[PDB]
């Protein structure tokens, strides 16, 4: 028993981060067959983030002028192209460590793990979740841009995210390995204010599962309530309305707990309404959401 | 910016990690240089854990009752002996993938990662602190046993602990990798209740310091404080007392934000004295005491 906030193990990532240089801006990239990933932005200097035209800027930069650093050894640019927010690199030699791949675009309330890099070297691993206003609640400083975000399905890595940027209020935006921004942010130093971050409901309901299983029950109570009564109590709280899809989701946990989630709802409402009274559930005074029902089931069952 | 409970890197564990098996219990190991480490009870039956006597069962074991499987490549026993509460099982082959490694025992309050594995299969990974009960309030399922805590310095990794059992109350206890118990604990299935849980003060105010270098700075207050004033109040709230020791290493994070460790103290007086008022700190609703002063610097500042 216990519960962690747990990240998937970082091996078959830390096997693919490098370092890309260019000019003086030296960031991340990840390293998967023969093609170098990285934030375009790499290619900007002091002045160009205020209002970047990558593709001018792109023009005055060669093959040479990107500098691939593997480990202590120098990879061959042999082509540069950009996609979308991202480049990508085409060096000379396939990345030996690279694994089982898939690259994949999350819908918020998904969590991942991300795997901090400076310089190419990784610092750090942590679990997140991509906010309903899709910014990340990472921990990133400068050079960070281009760490990557996954989830991994046994032997495959599903890479979902790339860091960018951070907002003016401390939270991050970035793309998949697509170079998409998840959310309307954009790869430029301006006025780009986040939207409600609204609370996951049903990674809390998820979580609120993981609790009973592990023995904090305190919070059941004997109600139930509807999606619609639910959901009016959700609104009122910036929490995410919750659907039958979610319901379903829920099923699982519901069914190895034998508590309908509606009443799992209820006590979720209870606890809206009446806070937690200087109470913990599973270590912690709030409701936590960057738990899917899908990690409580992984990390109650031991899925390697 | 942004402050997360963050892990290291897993890979060089992750290339460490063996499944043993003898008779019917399998569980991790962990593969440095030409030995394998695991916890002794893995020679344990159901009987057995309630008053095993190690060396009488260790008797009827030989090297070919050891089955070592190192991915999907069985490893040769060529001798075995017990160090306390761990089996050494030397193979005939030296672990490619050891890392520069050393053993520490730490001490209680100091922070680790742990790589959680099944069948020497990696599941996930998460930051612990060992507490000053000496017990952590780790995710373990059955099978978890020989999983390890870990710190990094750049290339060496240091062992510090191994997932021995779970205690009734759902906390965990575990070795260093000498195979002695940290705290009072045995591996036997017997009433073995955990001492107080106190919360770790260096590391509240560590985590305080990262809040005010993060920008969460509504607990800062007009007021300052004595060792021995804050410590009447530290003994009311089940806190470790602050030594000079500890302010002495949260000088570089007084120096950084030119707030001094006496009034740091006091803003955590009088949070623990008046509570949050519903207020959150680096997006926590109780103060956080699993994050050291090294690691507060460490991730401020992106120690690789
Ligand atoms: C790796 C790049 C980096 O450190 N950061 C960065 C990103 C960018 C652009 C060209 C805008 C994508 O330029 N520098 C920064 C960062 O995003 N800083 C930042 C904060 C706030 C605002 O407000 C307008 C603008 C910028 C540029 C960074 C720092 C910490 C974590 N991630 C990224
Ligand atoms: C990998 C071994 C294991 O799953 N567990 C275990 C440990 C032991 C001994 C021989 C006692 C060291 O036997 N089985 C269990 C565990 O420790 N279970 C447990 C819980 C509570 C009590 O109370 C008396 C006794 C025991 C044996 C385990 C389960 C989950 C996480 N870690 C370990």
């Amino acid at each position: 028993s216990g519960f962690r906030k747990m990240a998937f193990p970082s091996g078959k990532v830390e096997g693919c981060m490098v370092q890309v240089t260019c000019g003086t801006t030296t960031l991340n990239g990840l390293w998967l067959d023969d093609v170098v990933y990285c934030p375009r932005h790499v290619i900007c200097t002091s002045e160009d983030m205020l209002n970047p035209n990558y593709e001018d800027l792109l023009i005055r930069k060669s093959n040479h002028n990107f500098l691939v650093q593997a480990g202590n050894v120098q990879l061959r640019v042999i082509g540069h192209s950009m996609q979308n927010c991202v480049l990508k690199l085409k060096v000379d030699t396939a990345n030996p460590k690279t694994p089982k791949y898939k690259f994949v675009r999350i819908q918020p309330g998904q969590t991942f793990s991300v795997l901090a890099c400076y310089n190419g070297s990784p610092s750090g691993v942590y679990q997140c979740a991509m906010r309903p206003n899709f910014t990340i609640k990472g921990s990133f400083l400068n050079g960070s841009c281009g760490s990557v975000g996954f989830n991994i399905d046994y032997d495959c890595v599903s890479f979902c995210y790339m860091h960018h940027m951070e907002l003016p209020t401390g939270v991050h935006a970035g793309t998949d390995l697509e170079g998409n921004f998840y959310g309307p942010f954009v790869d430029r130093q301006t006025a780009q204010a986040a939207g409600t971050d609204t609370t996951i409901t049903v990674n809390v309901l998820a979580w609120l599962y993981a609790a009973v299983i592990n023995g904090d029950r305190w919070f059941l109570n004997r109600f139930t309530t509807t999606l619609n009564d639910f959901n009016l109590v959700a609104m009122k709280y910036n929490y995410e309305p919750l659907t039958q899809d979610h319901v379903d989701i829920l099923g699982p946990l519901s069914a190895q707990t034998g508590i309908a989630v509606l009443d799992m709802c209820a006590s979720l409402k209870e606890l809206l309404q009446n806070g937690m009274n200087g109470r913990t559930i599973l270590g912690s005074a709030l409701l936590e959401d960057e738990f899917t029902p899908f990690d409580v089931v992984r990390q109650c069952s031991g899925v390697t």
